[PDB]
């Protein structure tokens, strides 16, 4: 695809940019932003039509950079390559609140906090992230304004290799209905962990002093084309128990700060 | 010198219908010693592929031929994201609540070797009556249930060898790397991680990887996610799919 | 920000800090303790007192002046090195007897769990913090700072809410984090467990050095000649006879090593 | 201790051996190998009589090593150097049959996986292991079929240094009696870990990449005596729960593979 | 103590020790074991018994006499370098049919289990402590020694409660942490884990070895030709058949190699 020359070194050879993205859970109304809808269980597979905010989907935020080129008919151009990447999730001491609107663990008792299943993720590359369709159910009928997979299969709970997509939209993409694609990108770095269980302990950490490189086995990391900078996140800490039993994804905003540098590409 | 394959490979959970695949029959319990007859399709099996590589030499009649020699390993587990749908055909945790989630006793495992993978046959019922179609250690006695050095055998066929019944033999496998975890508890939560950063180097001791007998490359997995609880109670393992990415060099061998 | 020079040789110093806890301390005898925490109330009326919120805690710590001419090109400020940093008081939870809720017929009281959240700063300024609320229509007391004009992106991101830990016992914790996006100055670390039944995992060592060094090899830089630590230490809930829970906190250790680093002026 | 010179290795200098050790949880008769009997609860301290098929026992085998011929007339003589080991724990795939002989966890629901209280252990050593005896009761009546410690008092809850042993039998040693000694061993290397609770969840890794290394802080491995190796093992891997409610220990076998080297030492 | 660099060598040597545990040893066919323990207790009318409550273990250990004359100006002392260290009997917790209670009908007896704390020191004097108290108005028992004066600040920080761990089965596990202001002299390490249905883990090798030097390279300096050992080893709960509950503790094993340090005097 590219072949990939010298790095620009020195001075005005650097650059940083920061994101804050917001999560996508569904956010059923005004008031009720971070959170799904009142989430239903026990639906039959032949006759389950889930609402779109009930649906957490994937956050994305793509970021514009500097043109570094005056001339874009040249043999040799340059390109920003992202280097590294400090990421935080936003307000995790908000789920020390267990008065507003919460379940009661016991008579007297406290309310109960978030808990749950729960996934935590983020990508960078110079690129839309590249996504795999994989179904729990393919006869899920899904709502209008979310991207699933097409023509869904018996093989669609498992490979099915007909499901590939791109993150080029924000809330949009349902988590449930996609993963990153391992067999392509090659332009992108992500990670993420799931875990399962209804009484599952989130388990958050913060700091400032924690950095992740982004440059591959070759030295090499993530090339922006058209100058644009793609950042991709879930954060889905768990369950909200309202008073009544009812309950309702929660999620999290995430913070970017990455840092780029220019190298010389064949155009 | 250098080259790369990859494979998705399905996992082989049962699959009672084509409209569960992915899952098992569902499961039995309470069965007593000496009248236990699984279904196969209640019994998960190792996963294999055998991969063809391009062919490097003309006469193996010559005393030095080049081999492919696997050096490292890229492999992912697909669709971790699809449990976070617990609407569809779930039991509710409580009354107004969400579903109740995939979790319990899990294995995931994976390897890579120049030939099948070697087995070592260990059962928890000796008696046990399995199923036509799979391939079981044969002539079970006492010992079964620990060290029988009779039950060997080897990974050569998908969809055939119950998960339950065989390990990896630890005293052969010399050309072949294997990992695998096993948790047990039925309110076991699923943890589970992505990335497209992480390798496995696949040299031994000596600075050897796999060599490819018969220019062919093998691939094994087992990936029990836990349990998934129907409405109704019943309940049926969840696997799933897994990604490998192999790199291979040419390497000079004896003949 | 500062460019700084090189540093002072054979020019060391070194600083210590006991930090309380602010977890309410509902009345005299009760220090450690929040106030009898609330559950069940209606997003649009809920009124918290302040001894059932734990805030931050903060110390400024005052440093020897150095310079004698702030006119000159080049000057000196004391650079924050490393820090040994301790929670105190951990083996006090073993008391099962003082007023606890047994855990069954004949059994032993029930020990402190559940949610937790455990947090160090050190900094040459104060921390700098954003807002974010679960429920932005919650109506804080007096005598708390929390954010101002909470809207409907209160509960996301809402950049309005700046603020930095320049009062003890003011900033309620679940309010405010550390602002990644700013505290150039200032290093901090935090772990956030939630859950009822969360079993509390507590080490004590004097043998666990962090260094507060940047990738540029410089450490925090002591504006106004003052060194700034903050802490949080909800080690989860005390549980009552009655079943009533309040939060428990404990004191946090410092011990800071300083240098002098020549600074351009 | 043996006073050892440096180290000259050449060709014709090493040597591996392999084993497989069946684990020694009770066996109640035929059908039962690898698990114990039904264990009892609620026994009064002063009229505790366990069964020994109710007691797991330590595992042990002496291997036999290559004659290296040596006259031990002569100040300078050469031994086996145990130097590297892998070892695996067999058949924990076993654990997925819930169906024979299983108690279900709900209506409808899938057999209880075995769980609880575990123990996993493994020594290398060119003699047998040390013991030191510790009881959780001192009055505890143990059948004749077992070595446990002499004369026990009031100190065998606590320290009672009179309690030394060494594991030369193998189903022989109950576990519950006794732990390696500490204040000796110098020529055995042991490794084990304890998890307490009833509803414990195993968790046990497979793999023959792993290998431990067995020099000591000088760069010598244990020295093997009269050209004989030793290996032992506990693998209690948690409880089994019958139909009825009742429970017994269950256990895997251990595989070892040892690589050893001709040593100078100082006879 | 100013010291000089390292020595070689007639020069090394080793000493270990086996210290008992202190729970309470209520009688004496219940050593490694607490009095049963109470709960629900109200705050102004606590007063738990001796035997309740676990203890500190020290021991202090002798060393080769190695000067003539202590007013010379150049001097030798042994300097703690290493340390292996052991919990002693971790399987005797495998016995589930004495005194225990049933988990079910038919069932295996409830294992130990719950809140826990594991701890060791090496030092060349005794350990230093600081006093810090779930409840200040506890009345402790004649035969311990805790915090004096205890006030309203003694359940956060009370800087005034100051004690060295100078004598075995005294000082109270719940009264008293390591005070991390001192300890120069001393190396510690503790972990605690809080809840009734924890679940014991614990590891046994003998390949093992922790490393006792500081920063500058230098190990505790055994003064007056003295080595103090200090541990506590609570397992978690034992639950008898009638439901009640007490503290086990396991014996803990030393290893400790010294070298010969020059020092000044």
């Amino acid at each position: 695809g590219i072949e990939v020359l010298g790095v620009k070194t020195g001075v005005d050879s650097f650059t940083e940019v920061e994101c804050f993205l917001n999560p996508q859970m569904g956010n059923p109304d005004e008031h009720q932003k971070g959170l799904s809808k009142s989430l239903a269980a026990e639906k039959q597979f032949t006759d389950d039509s889930p609402d779109k905010e009930q649906l957490p989907c994937y956050s994305v935020a793509r970021i514009p950079l500097p043109n570094i080129n005056e001339d874009l008919t040249c043999g040799n151009i340059l390109m920003w390559e992202a280097v590294t990447v400090k990421t935080e999730v936003i307000g995790v001491t908000a789920m020390l609140n267990l008065h507003s609107g919460t379940q009661k663990t016991h008579e007297n008792g406290a309310g109960k906090p978030i808990q749950g299943s729960n996934f935590h993720f983020f990508a960078v590359g110079g690129e839309p992230l590249e996504l795999q369709g994989v179904l729990a159910n393919y006869r899920t009928k899904y709502p209008a304004q979310t991207v699933t997979p097409k023509n869904a299969t018996v093989d669609s709970q498992q490979m099915n290799t007909d499901h590939k997509a791109v993150l080029d939209k924000d809330n949009a993409y349902p988590v449930e209905c996609w993963v990153p694609d391992p067999s392509k990108n090659e332009n992108t770095r992500y990670f993420g962990t799931y875990t399962g269980g209804e009484n599952v302990p989130p388990v958050l950490h913060i700091t400032n002093t924690a950095t992740t490189v982004l440059l591959d086995e070759q030295g090499v990391g993530p090339l922006c084309k058209a100058d644009s900078l793609y950042v991709s996140a879930v954060d889905i800490c768990g369950l909200f128990t309202n008073t009544s039993g009812t309950q309702q994804w929660k999620g999290l905003p995430r913070y970017f700060k990455i840092t780029l540098r220019k190298r010389s590409v064949k155009n």
